């Protein structure tokens, strides 16, 4: 899915770092994922403006899950 940033493992999402519309730029912290018992955050693959979130608080994610859309 193009624009789409997913999961690279399975874990839960602890907290979302970003909201709809925000400026993005490569590297910044997009939400954060418990998984191999840390804290992990997920970056962005790109400069972009955030378009979608498309997880909650809570949720758990499957590896290649849409997280985030970017427009
Ligand atoms: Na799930």
């Amino acid at each position: 899915m193009e624009n789409v940033v997913s999961a690279p493992m399975p874990g839960k999402v602890l907290r979302v770092l970003v909201r709809v519309g925000d400026r993005v730029r490569v590297g910044q912290g997009l939400l954060v994922l418990e998984a191999m018992k840390m804290e992990n955050e997920i970056p962005s693959p790109r400069d972009g403006v955030v378009k979608r979130i498309l997880v909650k608080e809570g949720e758990a994610v499957d590896t290649g899950q849409p997280l985030i859309e970017l427009g």
